[PDB]
């Protein structure tokens, strides 16, 4: 065990502070105990229930009030915090209030490392937005009027105004107990709260180190968290992690993809490259019910099928950066087999694909992405799939597709860039004879001489299924306006117009064409099913990540979130 003598700890940290005093005149407002009256602005010590400055910190060091180094850091952070809040951004104090902390980080993190503390920043997570319980499908917005109760239950600005009357007479749980509460019992606030990062304490230090920074998962090492410094001295090595991505059950598809990538990296012989692991972590058969509009007009009529059976898979690429697993790519696909009703027969469609851009080396990052997406096509081609489908639609502002909370400097590409992005790899696939050719959806329709909406493939979550229901309704009210006026290719037209509107956003990839396309044995996936509820679509994993704060915003947190999700897959595989 180790304890901090005040005068030994001063010696470490005084440089950091005396450096902060040096900023001229950035530090000058911060040098002494700000007092309302004298500074002429009456509400400062009526808003902040605690007061601080450098001199107070400076005295706290010398007198010997600091047991642990984080007290010092927190008080310094508090001084920026409580000052930022008080003054408007456009004022001068605010500007300095950042320039010092900028020095502060630069300086403090290596200084903490000398002390054996891994890092040296006060860290918090993102605004953890909550969710609805009354409407069940809805959610609780951030920085908005919010309603809640008992911390466990949250409700929207529109929720409790028209559910069970003014009084809260609806408390429902799986267990019998119920509850009736009054209208005015609720607690109002605006979601601005920030939840702070957790820490873990070592066996022989008691040191309050970041969970993320030291990367300690309770489950992987239940013996107890030992930091490396203690391990180093005792000549020890943390017992091997068995919850690694490499240790996930292998598959033909996973191995196909991780070889195509790792063979490519070996060709490149780049100095920064490490080996990649590609894993299919969910495989399960499913159905897509035809929508009510198209239902009556077609499946009830006896023209098209009532449902379409497919297979949903979830594959994830990982990389060994600094001897630590890191997930940087994820994908969701829909495989419609040979025992499937047309038009959907022998087709693969990419529901969602996503990434966090920490792949090393950066220069090979995009090329690695293309190799997966090409490898997926080649694989499914070999099984005898014919047509691949992509909806090249980037997410909207603040929306995560798979990985929760991306890095701030990960530029979400504009629809033209992403369009060109796919064009590049398909071009690469075309040259490799993996892909024969491809076209946009509109021109494919023209090529196929399509005459009715039942000849257009129907996929889960696609644009067309949800627009075809809407397109029909426009025609239903079209007659309604017609009849009222009168007193004193029906739907093939509507679609073909919409396809002309959005032609480039949708690809149609022709894996096989012509002679082979006819004489084809049935499709037989050589991989079993992989039941997993966590990776059964994107919403389940985001929820766990939004709840347990598994962010991919930084490298350090992605290394954490990856480790967490890996353990959740190795233990969802335990019944
Ligand atoms: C229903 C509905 O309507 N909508 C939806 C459902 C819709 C359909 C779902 N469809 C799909 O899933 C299939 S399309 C999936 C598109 N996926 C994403 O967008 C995920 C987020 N994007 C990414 O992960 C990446 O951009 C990735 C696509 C993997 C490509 O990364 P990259 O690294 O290969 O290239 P780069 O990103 O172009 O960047 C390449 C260079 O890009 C530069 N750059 C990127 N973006 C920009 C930019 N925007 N402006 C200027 N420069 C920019 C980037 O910084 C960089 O510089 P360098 O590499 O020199 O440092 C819903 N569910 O509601
Ligand atoms: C009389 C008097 O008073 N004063 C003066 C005379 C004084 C004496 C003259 N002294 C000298 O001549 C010797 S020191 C010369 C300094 N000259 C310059 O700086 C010219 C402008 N900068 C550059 O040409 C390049 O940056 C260069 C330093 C040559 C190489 O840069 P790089 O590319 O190898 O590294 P990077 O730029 O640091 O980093 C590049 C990585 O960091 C990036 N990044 C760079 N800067 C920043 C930043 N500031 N903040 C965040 N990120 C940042 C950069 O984007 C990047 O990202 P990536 O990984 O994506 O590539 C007078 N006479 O007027
Ligand atoms: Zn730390
Ligand atoms: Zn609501
Ligand atoms: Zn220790
Ligand atoms: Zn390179």
């Amino acid at each position: 065990k180790k304890i901090f003598k005040p005068e030994e700890l001063r010696q470490a940290l005084m440089p950091t502070l005396e450096a902060l005093y040096r900023q001229d005149p950035e530090s000058l407002p911060f040098r002494q105990p700000v007092d309302p009256q004298l500074l002429g602005i009456p509400d400062y010590f009526d808003i902040v229930k605690s007061p601080m400055d450098l001199s107070t910190i400076k005295r706290k060091l010398d007198t010997g009030q600091y047991q642990e180094p984080w007290q010092y850091v927190d008080d310094i952070w508090l001084m920026f915090n409580n000052a930022w809040l008080y003054n408007r951004k456009t004022s001068r104090v605010y500007k300095y209030c950042s320039k010092l902390s900028e020095v502060f980080e630069q300086e403090i993190d290596p200084v903490m490392q000398s002390l054996g503390y891994c890092c040296g920043r006060k860290l918090e997570f993102s605004p953890q937005t909550l969710c609805c319980y009354g409407k069940q499908l809805c959610t609780i917005p951030r920085d908005a009027t919010y309603y809640s109760y008992q911390n466990r239950y949250h409700f929207c600005e529109k929720c409790f105004n028209e559910i069970q009357g003014e009084s809260v007479s609806l408390g429902d749980d799986p267990s019998q107990p119920q509850t009736t509460i009054n209208k005015e019992q609720f607690s109002k606030r605006k979601n601005d709260t920030l939840d702070p990062e957790l820490f873990v304490e070592c066996t022989e230090c008691g040191r309050k180190m970041h969970q993320i920074c030291v990367l300690h998962h309770e489950i992987i090492w239940p013996a107890g968290f030992v930091c490396d410094g203690c391990l180093k001295k005792s000549a020890r090595t943390r017992k091997e992690n068995k919850f690694s991505a490499k240790r996930l059950p292998s598959t033909r598809l996973g191995t196909f993809l991780e070889n195509r990538v790792n063979d490519f990296l070996r060709r490149q012989n780049h100095p920064e490259s490490g080996e990649v692991t590609v894993r299919v972590v969910h495989a399960s058969d499913k159905t897509v019910e035809v929508k009510p509009g198209m239902k009556a007009r077609f499946v009830d009529s006896g023209e098209m099928a009532e449902s379409f059976p497919y297979r949903t898979k979830a594959l994830f690429a990982f990389e060994e950066i600094d001897g630590v697993d890191l997930c940087f790519f994820g994908m969701h696909v829909q495989e419609y087999g040979s025992d499937c009703p047309p038009p959907n027969q022998r087709r693969v469609y990419i529901s969602y694909l996503d990434s966090v851009h920490f792949f090393r080396p950066k220069c090979l990052r995009t090329a690695v992405y293309h190799e997966i997406l090409i490898g997926y096509l080649e694989y499914v081609k070999k099984l005898g799939y014919t047509t691949g489908h992509i909806w090249a639609c980037p997410p909207s502002e603040g929306d995560d597709y798979i990985f929760h909370c991306h890095p701030p400097d990960q530029k979400i590409p504009k629809p033209k860039r992403l369009q060109e992005w796919f064009k590049k790899m398909l071009d690469k696939a075309v040259s490799e004879r993996i892909v024969h050719d491809y076209k946009d959806i509109f021109k494919q329709a023209t090529e196929d001489r399509l005459t009715s909406a039942k000849e257009l493939p129907y996929f889960e979550g696609d644009f067309w299924p949800n627009v075809l229901e809407e397109s029909i309704k426009e025609l239903e009210q079209e007659e309604e306006e017609r009849k009222r006026e009168e007193n004193t290719n029906d739907l093939s037209q509507k679609l073909y117009a919409t396809m002309e509107k959005h032609k480039e956003v949708f690809f149609v990839i022709r894996l096989i064409a012509g002679p082979a396309a006819n004489s084809l044995p049935p499709i037989v996936d050589p991989d079993p099913l992989i039941p997993c509820d966590l990776m059964d679509g994107r919403d389940a994993f985001l929820t766990l990540a939004r709840d347990k704060h598994l962010e991919f915003s930084s490298l350090r947190r992605a290394q954490w979130s990856t480790m967490c999700m890996l353990v959740e897959l190795h233990t969802q595989s335990q019944d």
